[PDB]
Order: structure tokens, then sequence, then C-alpha cells
């Protein structure tokens, strides 16, 4: 009879790197200027 | 005559996680100094 | 004969979005205080 299945094809390619990461938020507002 | 061909293999790895994002922009200006 | 290899599997998924970036520096130093 013929013969069995072939095995397995090789593991798929390596998914791509994801997306950069969102800019991270604004910082605190600065210190009180010096006095007049 | 030979078997068939094989399944696919098995999925690809994930890929690598994103970069970091940008750090955020600087803060606003502070309050006014206090009164001389 | 056992059947040839199966063809590749299917690519790994995209990866994670990357880390969010740093939180930006505190603002600069506000204006000087009015004279009094």
């Amino acid at each position: 009879p013929p013969g069995p299945p072939g095995p397995p094809g090789p593991p798929g390619l390596k998914g791509h790197r994801g997306f950069t990461g969102l800019q991270g938020p604004p910082g605190p507002p600065g210190p009180p200027g010096p006095p007049g």
C-alpha cells in the first residue's frame, strides 16, 4: 500500500517585532520661580 | 507510492516586544515666584 | 515510502507593543515674582 503521511513541516517564522510603545506622559509643573 | 505530504509545521514563535516609547515631554513652567 | 515533509507552519504572532515611555521631567522654574 501507499506510505504513511509525511512528517510535519518546519516551524513557522517568528513574528515581527511589536509596535513601539506609546510616548510617556508630560512631566509635572516646574518649581515656583525666584522671589521678586 | 509515497504517502501524502505531511501537515503544516508548528506555529512560529511570537515576535519580540516592541521598543519602549519616547520619554514624555517636559512639564509646563512652574508658578510665578513670591513677591519681593 | 513515507510522504514528504509538510509545509512550514503559520507565522508567529506579532510581538507585544513596547512599554510606554518614561514620564517627562519636571518643567522649568516659573517666572520671577512681582516686585511687591
